[PDB]
């Protein structure tokens, strides 16, 4: 079966590294937006989360779809935990550039997104080169989506940066100690945390964002410092993640007409994969000759999470991604049925 898996990985590589003028058209549009935003006293300290890398995708089956984050440093920050949710907070301070966005003691996520969208939609009209259009949708983050030329899309998210100790909810999270080490857990937690506008079921809440840590773990994934740097040390961690992302993206497209899978995203997949990496910390548990075995095990864990209705957040342990108060049993049982059929028929959806 692994020869079908490696064929799927071979086809996914042929669309990645290919010659595309889109990755430069995206960078040119981003730089335009970022320069205009810096003119405003509120958005003066704005810039990309990972500079040099605009080319970031949530979707592995949609190369034309890009996803960027615009970070802004919020000093003198003070958080207040919304309704014992563990993940959702209000933003309070300690005259400030964003004083124009305050409502009582709480920072308006709506009025901040408002000025943010306003500026962008004006910067698009000042581009008579390419036909950029601003799509407006509800959900907090992604804040805005741009369509360059045709069928080339960029999702821009606004994130507040706090160069201070991560919230008390994260104390027992990121259990990488027996895999990536205690030294690494200490280092990563010394990095800043990001907050994106996100509505909790109105309330002007901000949610914790760990996108920078995710990329950090994925680009240095072995117990060995030289994992995947030589022939003797070749693992299948990344290919296992790639395939799980591709399976959920394919099933989501298959049943776009129904509404059962709308609630599932690559984040449920990545959270589940990191729990597997923790459970199997050795590089010898991910040898490249075991791709079929390793992936089936990844599929099995994700399935156990759907059936038991338990998927702990990788960063905030008391937060369950699969609780009944977020995703209904019927939707999880539909996703279980589809994955079980695919696995039993050696993944036809991959084709
Ligand atoms: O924006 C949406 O609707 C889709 C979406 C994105 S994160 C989410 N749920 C979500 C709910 C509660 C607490 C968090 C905290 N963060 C993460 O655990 C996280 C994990 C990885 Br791996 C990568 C980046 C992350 O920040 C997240 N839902
Ligand atoms: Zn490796």
């Amino acid at each position: 079966g692994a020869s079908k898996l490696r064929a799927v990985l071979e086809k996914l590589k042929l669309s990645r590294d290919d010659i595309s003028t889109a990755a430069g058209m995206v960078k040119g549009v981003v730089d335009h937006l970022l320069l205009r935003l810096k003119c405003d006293s509120a958005f003066r300290g704005v810039g990309l989360l990972n500079t040099g890398s605009y080319y970031e995708h949530v979707k592995i089956s949609a190369p034309n779809e890009f996803d960027v984050m615009f970070k802004l440093e919020v000093p003198r920050i003070q958080l207040e935990e919304y309704s014992n949710t563990r993940a959702y907070y209000f933003v309070k301070f300690k005259e400030n550039p964003l004083s124009q966005f305050l409502e009582g003691e709480i920072l308006s996520a709506s009025k901040m997104l408002s000025k943010f969208r306003k500026i962008i939609k004006e910067e698009i009209n000042d581009i008579k080169d390419t036909d950029v259009i601003m799509k407006r949708k509800r959900g907090g983050s992604p804040a805005v989506t741009l369509l360059i030329s045709e069928k080339i899309s960029v999702d821009i998210t606004l994130a507040l940066e706090s160069k201070s100790s991560w919230p008390a909810s994260t104390q027992e999270g990121l259990r990488i100690q027996n895999w990536l080490s205690a030294k690494v857990r200490k280092q990563l937690r010394l990095k800043p945390f990001y907050l994106v506008p996100k509505h909790a079921k109105q309330e002007e809440t901000w949610r914790l964002s760990f996108s920078h840590i995710e990329k950090e773990i994925l680009n240095n994934h072995g117990k060995s410092k030289t994992c995947c740097e030589n022939k003797e040390e070749k693992c299948c961690r990344k290919d296992c993640l790639k395939l799980m992302k591709y399976l959920l993206e394919q099933l989501k497209e298959r049943f776009k007409d129904k509404k059962h899978l709308d609630k599932f995203s690559s984040y449920h997949v990545k959270t589940a994969f990191f729990h597997v990496c923790t459970q199997n910390p050795q590089d010898s548990q991910w040898d490249r000759k075991d791709l079929g075995l390793c992936f089936d095990n990844c599929v099995t864990y994700f399935l156990q999470c759907l059936r038991t209705e338990k998927l702990e957040n990788y960063f905030i342990p008391e937060f369950n991604l699969f609780s009944s108060n977020l995703i209904d049993k019927r939707s999880k049982e539909f996703l279980t049925k589809q994955i079980e059929y695919e696995r039993n028929n050696e993944f036809p959806v991959f084709d």
